[PDB]
């Protein structure tokens, strides 16, 4: 099967429950795109098609979440052989009440890949807890990935503000208005995280 | 230093040494192997992390990195078990449960055994689990509850028929919530795959 | 299949010409050690056990090369999969006269993982053509790999001392008396390159 | 644009030690054009332009070395995701004392992609050790790649012949009259060597 027809083939073996067969055409994947490449071209569009059959009601949840986890195992492996270097680290989560992780975990890989010490605590983290670690590592920068709305609407005005030197907010359910209502950095763009540190 | 192994993990995780933590981990592979590793050192430096957040002596986002880590260890060895052809056993946990290990391991543990479990992350509503399930013929369902409110949640029967043979365990459940809620109790992974090829 | 066989099978899959087989066994000893951990418990014993056993004339060449090239393709692939940082690089090479890469692609990979811009140029760099272009990219240190002692004996005295700001030598080859003749900081283990920079 | 206009700005990432735009370039001309395409008229271009540039004096060693190497990587990731079929090997090297590999590889890649189980053994391979591995996993052929005269004119007449059943030697350093004297069947097109195997298909 020819590039362009890998996401139709990683979606279908999914759906089927054919784990093998999505991880070698992950892998595949991988070694066309690059790990960059596969991210964009492969993980991300699978991922809302994934969503968007959901929406039309052609699948469940327990679809979506067999498809995330996969997604998320791939971008663990490749988060994993990058590296982590030495120094202040940037702690990246998900707002309070957000479990999406695909999000934080490419702003994480983004990082990593250009040499930054991107923590990945993992999801849904309360704000003086994230704070407090931010604190006491000497984080140079949070990092908050939102895909929905509803977790930042949660949130009171300035709750951002100061929970480490830098915080960015972004994801399609952040904005620049809600950025600056909660005290954070919005960017639209992972490849600009790593140039603003 | 396998005596020492844990403690020296903890340690790393909480100061944010991911490359020390990953050393420590690949060092208790080589002592212990894949399944001595997870009673070695996965699970007791993950309940350590719990009682030191109930103890109140880290927050959440020091927990939270440490379990990441520890997922993505058994993520690794749940993918070396390998995944057989045939009709799949599909290993979740509850609606309202978040906590991923317990799952994990049981997939773990059928997929040491040439069971093909699905592991599908956590929480994962009923209805869309029985359709799931339906649609990948699926011959058994697995549940691991750590805590047991999202279960006493559940009405009764819930589980009954998400596959035709549906496994409850976790320290969350007891053999009582499972029969009320339509589900085979079981405490051994190490048996969970023969219970499932056998008879009721 | 068991992580303590995997070198066996791994060597005996080379030997045998089954380049799929190995493939399938180096991934599954990095998806168990991580990117260093392989190295150290796969790649390293099984490139170990080629080299002696062609020292003991049980192998030919051409099955020492086709077990040396797999592995070299395996490093380069995790090599290319590492951060690579903004900033001036770090230039990895061997002496000339040296035409094993191994040692200097290790060292490259562990200092990429340390975020560290290493730059392997492949082996076997003249010194003057070496420090043009450390001098003309800002690098801020030289690495060289030296796993035979001659290329090494047969430099003049201070050959390494000017190459960049700071100059490394290890592997078998080098020892620090060695290293001081030729100018150069010694270093046993590549563990501690990334900190001594 | 032709992939060949991408050669500049590949190469000059590749100078001032850029390697994530190198990449990131090579990666585009792959999207874009394909394997194929991208090996033909932008690899190769910008690695004869290299050495010829190395050749002026207009570059030095460590540049030269830089690019090669990103450019080996490159193919060697391609030759990788060809696969590597079941079934008799076909063996892939050069000749003793060519330490050149890029035909080499590419000669592999261009039989992997045909189904053929090319085996890159690496370069510079001393022929009675190819032969041994030849017999012993049953190689239906071997192929040898020459950038340089100079070792296949070391080479006794004959030498070639008996490598295995078939016997291939393509690359500027060799020609027909040479390849004769050696016994070995000259070939210069890759993309015609799986079918010279005479296979199903
Ligand atoms: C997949 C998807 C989901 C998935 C989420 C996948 C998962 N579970 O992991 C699921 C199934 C959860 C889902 C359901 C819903 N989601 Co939805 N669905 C989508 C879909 C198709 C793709 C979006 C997506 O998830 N992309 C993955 C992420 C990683 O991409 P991203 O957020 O755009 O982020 C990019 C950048 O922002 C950047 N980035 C990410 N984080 C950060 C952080 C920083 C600092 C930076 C710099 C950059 C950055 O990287 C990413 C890729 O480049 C879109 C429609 C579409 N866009 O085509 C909606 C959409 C986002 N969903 C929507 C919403 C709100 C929902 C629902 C509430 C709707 C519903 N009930 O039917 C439910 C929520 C239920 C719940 N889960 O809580 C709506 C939002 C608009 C609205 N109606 O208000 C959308 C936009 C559909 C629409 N057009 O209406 N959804
Ligand atoms: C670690 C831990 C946490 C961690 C969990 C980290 C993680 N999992 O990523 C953190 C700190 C997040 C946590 C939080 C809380 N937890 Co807590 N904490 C624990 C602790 C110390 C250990 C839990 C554990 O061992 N998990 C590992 C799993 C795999 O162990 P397991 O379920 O026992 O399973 C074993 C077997 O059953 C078998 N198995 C597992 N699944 C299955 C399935 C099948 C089919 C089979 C056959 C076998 C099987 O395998 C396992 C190993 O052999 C215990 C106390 C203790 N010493 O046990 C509590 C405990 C579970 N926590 C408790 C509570 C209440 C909480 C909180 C609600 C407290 C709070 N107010 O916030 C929160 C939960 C909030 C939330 N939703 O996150 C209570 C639960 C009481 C109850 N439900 O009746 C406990 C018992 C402590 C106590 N005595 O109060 N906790
Ligand atoms: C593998 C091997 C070969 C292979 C190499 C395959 C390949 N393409 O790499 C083959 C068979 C080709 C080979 C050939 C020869 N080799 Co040989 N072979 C070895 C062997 C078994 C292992 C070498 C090795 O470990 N390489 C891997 C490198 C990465 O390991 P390393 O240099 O030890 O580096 C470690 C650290 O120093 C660190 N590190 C590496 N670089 C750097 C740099 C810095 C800055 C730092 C901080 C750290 C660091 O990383 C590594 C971690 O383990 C050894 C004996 C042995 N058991 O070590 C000999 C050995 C190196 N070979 C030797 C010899 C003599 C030869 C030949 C000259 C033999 C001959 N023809 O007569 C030829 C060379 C000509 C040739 N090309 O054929 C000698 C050299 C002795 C000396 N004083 O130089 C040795 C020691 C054997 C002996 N005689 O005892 N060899
Ligand atoms: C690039 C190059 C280099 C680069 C090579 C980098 C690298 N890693 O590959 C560098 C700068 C390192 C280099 C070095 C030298 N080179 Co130079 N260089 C060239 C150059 C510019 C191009 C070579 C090339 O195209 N290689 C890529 C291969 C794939 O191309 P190809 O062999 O033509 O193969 C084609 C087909 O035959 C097919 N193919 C290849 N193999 C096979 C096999 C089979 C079976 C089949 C079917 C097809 C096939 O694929 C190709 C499609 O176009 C040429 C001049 C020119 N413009 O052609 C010289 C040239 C080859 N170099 C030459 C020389 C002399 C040298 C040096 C000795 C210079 C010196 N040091 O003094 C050194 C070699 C040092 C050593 N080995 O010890 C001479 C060789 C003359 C001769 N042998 O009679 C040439 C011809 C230049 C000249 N006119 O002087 N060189």
């Amino acid at each position: 099967v020819r590039p362009e027809d890998l996401g139709t083939g990683l979606l279908e073996a999914l759906l089927r429950g054919d784990l093998a067969g999505a991880e070698a055409l992950f892998r595949r994947g991988l070694r066309f795109w690059g790990p960059e490449g596969v991210l964009e071209h492969l993980l991300l569009p699978v991922l809302r098609e994934v969503g968007e059959a959901w929406h039309r009601g052609e699948i469940g949840v327990a679809e979506e979440h067999l498809a995330s986890t996969f997604l998320r195992a791939r971008l663990q492996e490749l988060l994993d052989l990058a590296g982590f270097p030495p120094g202040p680290p940037v702690l990246v989560t998900t707002p309070p009440g957000e479990r999406h992780e695909i999000g934080a975990m490419l702003a994480a890989y983004h990082l990593r890949r250009k040499g930054v010490p991107a923590l990945y605590l993992g999801p849904d983290t309360p704000l003086p807890d994230l704070r407090a670690l931010a604190r006491r590592l000497g984080a140079g920068a949070v990092v908050l990935s939102a895909v929905l709305s509803e977790p930042l609407r949660a949130l009171p005005d300035g709750a951002l503000k100061d929970l480490a030197p830098r915080v960015f907010l972004g994801g399609q359910g952040a904005g620049p208005e809600e950025a600056r209502r909660l005290g954070a950095e919005y960017m639209e763009d992972l490849k600009g995280l790593a140039e603003a540190l």
